[PDB]
């Protein structure tokens, strides 16, 4: 292919034409066109073309660029001393990959809450409070929240908020194995924002440009999204605030935090084109001022120039949520981490899994150990004629298998009781017995009833370890509840 020219990459909700601009005046001083793109899904393309045809220049959030470093699609940056001492250092951490440099570090992103002040003066602190707000507005006509759910990125501080993560950090590394998308948090997360369509506050299928189109046209008091968005809400004259996002489960929510970043392909034949293009005209007060004004950066990596634009309340806001959050890692396996999240959001969503179905796929999917073991619990039982007669009984639990005692357990009076979990890591026919022992108290016989008891550990369809339990009295092939009846023998 034909390649004189400089080619750059750059996501469609960006500022691109504040970008050509700058391109422009390169093109001025140096002869050289500067061509700028925005295709869909260009960090999935740019891997696939990067064959020629590929970008001189691709920008995107940090997080893909270990992905494109790890596959030799990038080159090595290496900037004077002098250059690097203009970013902030914790800019240039995030473009840093097995110790080298991978892009340039351009702005950091982080997601707020955007509402509307004239519907809504006092936004909610917690997400807790969304439902009942939902209620009151959809009176009016309008609805309290709406936001892209299609994308991952979105979701995610809520899933965060209260356990959630992707990968633990732990002594200057990731440990890709210890994937935290199906714990506690996160279930707890992913089921809020589950019930909050399932209630109808919100639909399924609501997308970016649908939430975008209804909070600048007032249909609802709330979304979720960064800076680059700001510019079309100034257009629309809603009036607008920009906040901290809502606590949940009195945590914050914790949106992955992106710095964007300026890649240069391996195997553009421009690179020191592309380096003096960035360096020395977008990486300035003047270059970031005109992708700024186009649609805002957010909190810039150039200290000169976020020193001004730190001065702004959304940007404070940016900030303030951006530190409740996290820095996305840079490793390779982000996307797999996103894929992952992803289907597990949508498919919890439209109700195809469950949502301990879904963050279980979604475990195994980022590159987490199968959980391959199974527990349950044997119940028992207890009834006594009286009300109120709390005379204590116990009941054995003995494995067959393994000709011993596994557990006793005591209830007093009428009432249910388990046997602590059993735990089965194989598939196979598991061999119990219960019974009650006898009492202390001559007051009573106790139900001299032993019961059989089977658990039985299979594969569902999807090759996981299932456990069912069934109980017979030992007479008989009938099954049964585990229950012993006392009869008591005194007035
Ligand atoms: O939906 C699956 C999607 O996952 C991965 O995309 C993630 C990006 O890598 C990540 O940076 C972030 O993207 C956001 C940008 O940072 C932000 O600047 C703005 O453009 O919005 C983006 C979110 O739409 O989050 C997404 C996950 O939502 C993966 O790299 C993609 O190829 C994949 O399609």
């Amino acid at each position: 292919h034909h390649h004189h020219m400089l080619v750059i990459w750059i996501n469609g909700d960006k500022g691109y034409n504040g970008l050509a601009q700058v391109g422009k005046k390169f093109e001025k001083d140096t002869g050289i066109k500067v061509t700028v793109e925005h295709p869909d899904k260009l960090e999935e393309k740019f891997p696939q073309v990067a064959t020629g045809d590929g970008p001189d220049i691709i920008f995107w959030a940090h997080d893909r660029f270990g992905g494109y470093a790890q596959s030799g699609l990038l080159a090595e940056i290496t900037p004077d001393k002098a250059f690097q001492d203009k970013l902030y250092p914790f800019t240039w951490d995030a473009v840093r990959y097995n110790g080298k440099l991978i892009a340039y570090p351009i702005a950091v992103e982080a997601l707020s809450l955007i509402y509307n002040k004239d519907l809504l003066p006092n936004p909610p602190k917690t997400w807790e409070e969304i439902p009942a707000l939902d209620k009151e507005l959809k009176a009016k006509g309008k609805s309290a929240l709406m936001f892209n759910l299609q994308e991952p990125y979105f979701t995610w501080p809520l899933i965060a908020a209260d356990g959630g993560y992707a990968f633990k950090y732990e002594n200057g590394k990731y440990d890709i194995k210890d994937v935290g998308v199906d714990n506690a948090g996160a279930k707890a997360g992913l089921t809020f924002l589950v019930d909050l369509i399932k209630n109808k506050h919100m639909n399924a299928d609501t997308d970016y440009s649908i939430a975008e189109a209804a909070f600048n046209k007032g249909e609802t008091a709330m979304t979720i999204n960064g800076p680059w968005a700001w510019s079309n809400i100034d257009t629309s004259k809603v009036n607008y605030g920009v906040t901290v996002l809502p606590t949940f489960k009195g945590q914050p929510s914790k949106p992955f935090v992106g710095v964007l970043s300026a890649g240069i392909n391996a195997a553009s034949p421009n690179k020191e084109l592309a380096k003096e293009f960035l360096e020395n005209y977008l990486l300035t007060d003047e270059g970031l001022e005109a992708v700024n004004k186009d649609k805002p950066l957010g909190a810039v990596a150039l200290k000169s120039y976020e020193e001004e634009l730190a001065k702004d309340p959304r940007i404070a806001a940016t900030m303030e949520n951006a530190q409740k959050g996290e820095i996305m890692p840079n490793i390779p396996q982000m996307s797999a981490f996103w894929y992952a999240v992803r289907t597990a959001v949508i498919n919890a969503a439209s109700g195809r899994q469950t949502v301990d179905e879904a963050l279980k796929d979604a475990q195994t999917n980022a590159g987490g150990a199968k959980d391959s073991t199974v527990q349950t619990s044997i119940s028992v039982e207890k009834v006594l004629e009286r009300a109120g007669d709390s005379t204590p009984f116990s009941f054995a639990l003995e494995s067959i298998d393994a000709m011993k005692t596994i557990e006793e357990i005591t209830i007093a009076g009428s009432g249910k009781a388990s046997f602590s979990p059993l735990t089965f890591t194989t598939v196979g026919q598991y061999t119990y017995r219960v019974y009650e022992k006898p009492s202390q108290n001559k007051d009573y016989q106790a139900d001299t009833t032993v019961f059989d008891v089977l658990v039985y550990v299979t594969y569902d369809e999807d090759g996981t370890l299932v456990a069912k339990v069934i109980s017979r009295r030992a007479g008989d092939e009938e099954k049964s509840a585990i229950t012993f009846k006392n009869k008591r023998l005194v007035k």
